[PDB]
């Protein structure tokens, strides 16, 4: 079974909003609410990552970010480790910039079943924040 490492950036406003993409139809998890995110690639580290993914998915450059959460998940055909890094410090405006629809969306309303079940536990503490 596949292994992977992910990392994704919880993006969020002095609002209280968060930058939230949906998965494209063909994709795993298709069609699911997302933090910007993906896999962790060989020789570059899981600080380097999320800011590379969000560079690549939603044209931000994260900066003074914490982990706010890890755990793993294993899906009924691949198995992944999942970062969540809090990032409430940034270079850019977040778009969708790999044409994906994106979106700011208050916490408190965030539905956890919009989202893959892996982010259950950290949609729960994001509210208790
Ligand atoms: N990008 C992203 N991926 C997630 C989240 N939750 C979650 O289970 N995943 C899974 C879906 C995919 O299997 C994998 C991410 O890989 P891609 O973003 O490259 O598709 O991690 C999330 O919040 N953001
Ligand atoms: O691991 C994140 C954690 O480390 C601290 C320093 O104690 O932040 C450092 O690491 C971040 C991720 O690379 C950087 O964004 C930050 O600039 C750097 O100081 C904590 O602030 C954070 O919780
Ligand atoms: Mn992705
Ligand atoms: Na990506």
């Amino acid at each position: 079974m596949k292994k992977l490492q992910i990392a994704v950036g919880i993006i969020r406003n002095e609002n209280n909003e968060i930058f939230i993409t949906r998965r494209a139809a063909d994709a795993h998890m298709a069609n699911k609410l997302e933090f910007p995110g993906g896999k962790i690639e060989m020789g570059e580290t899981p600080e380097q990552a999320v800011v590379r993914e969000l560079q690549e998915e939603v044209g931000i450059t994260p900066q003074h970010f914490s982990l706010f959460e890890k755990l793993e998940y294993e899906f009924p055909d691949r198995h992944i480790t999942l970062w969540f890094w809090l990032v409430e410090r940034w270079e850019g405006e977040p778009w969708g910039k790999e044409g994906q629809p994106g979106e700011w969306m208050s916490l408190v309303g965030l539905n956890a079943d919009d989202f893959p079940p892996a982010n259950e536990p950290v949609i729960a503490k994001l509210k208790r924040l």
